[PDB]
């Protein structure tokens, strides 16, 4: 998995692309009364079993890739991102691989109010892909709770999809909710 | 492992309720692959997947009514209507390097509509989004890379027993035979 610009990899040939998202919003809810739960992260169990972002596969000959993500994120999540615009503003980056096949990913990260993630997840059961692809929205931890484990760490023992585990941890620091360290000291207490 | 009336007159011992709810479907995925059955379990706040349900104080009302309860509060209130009866009992293990526990596994086939219900207004559970980080399904299938679907599925991290639990509940479902169970184990380890 390699980095690489988003022009640089438009320009390439005969490459698959994918769109995936991660939508969020800031929370002042406490766990427990106590342990804050920050923001809201989503992510989803896939048909394959493992955790992911939503989007997919974008055909650059034929769409943009904002209008990609945009169909494949209503097909995903549902009705509710008709009112949900991820535009180029939302992009972050792109990575390249050719093993086993020639592939480009790229990533975006869209911050909405609360109540929107609320009525995503709301009508998400509505979402033509519900129980097919997409077997249920999730929520990130982002603590780590008194026993050094539970929360953010034992989640991300969790089985991921492609790049999407370095993706995620790429939008921890990205959006300045664990520094360097605390991402380090996450993935010890996960072993 | 552990019995029933053996276990819930222990001495200290602290006691646990989890629900596997089911239904049968006719959904296929990629028109090719059947989902036969819709499995419920959970991302806790923890970070691990699990069935709903939770503590019980043995002393404060029946093993069934502490279920219930956790199960409105944990899945909604869609639940007051659902009916996990002293005929949905299943098994009970016990532990003692953890906490000492009693924890009681219980299997109930619902209709799909009633679990559509359950996962439509799951958003409105007290427990969403605190101890109930998201509902999800158990795939049931092996796609053709032979990884994929519940044996990539079992490689995620699992709460107590519930891993145990789960593959006890697709024998005692008939979903899949034992051998067949190995067999998802094998292609899940690696
Ligand atoms: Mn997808
Ligand atoms: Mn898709
Ligand atoms: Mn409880
Ligand atoms: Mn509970
Ligand atoms: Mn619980």
């Amino acid at each position: 998995p390699r980095n690489i610009s988003r022009e640089e990899s438009l320009q390439l040939e005969g490459y698959k692309h994918a769109c995936h998202a991660l939508l969020h919003a800031p929370s002042q809810a406490k766990l427990f009364d106590r342990v804050p739960i920050r923001r809201v992260l989503l992510m989803m169990m896939r048909f394959d079993g493992r955790l992911g972002f939503p989007g997919g596969f974008v055909d650059t000959r034929d769409i943009s890739l904002e209008e990609g993500l945009k169909r494949e994120l209503e097909e995903e999540l549902g009705p509710a991102l008709a009112t949900v615009e991820v535009t180029e503003d939302d992009y972050r980056s792109s990575q390249v691989r050719e093993h086993p096949q020639k592939c480009v990913t790229h990533f975006y990260i869209k911050e909405l109010k609360l109540e929107e993630i609320e009525r995503i997840e709301a009508e998400a059961v509505n979402a033509k892909d519900h129980g097919l692809e997409v077997m249920g929205l999730i929520r990130v931890p982002l603590y780590t709770l008194r026993d050094r484990v539970g929360g953010l760490p034992a989640f991300l023992c969790n089985n991921f999809i492609g790049n999407s585990k370095s993706q995620l941890l790429y939008a921890l620091r990205s959006l300045k909710l664990l520094r360097e360290d605390q991402i380090q000291e996450v993935l010890k207490a996960s072993h």
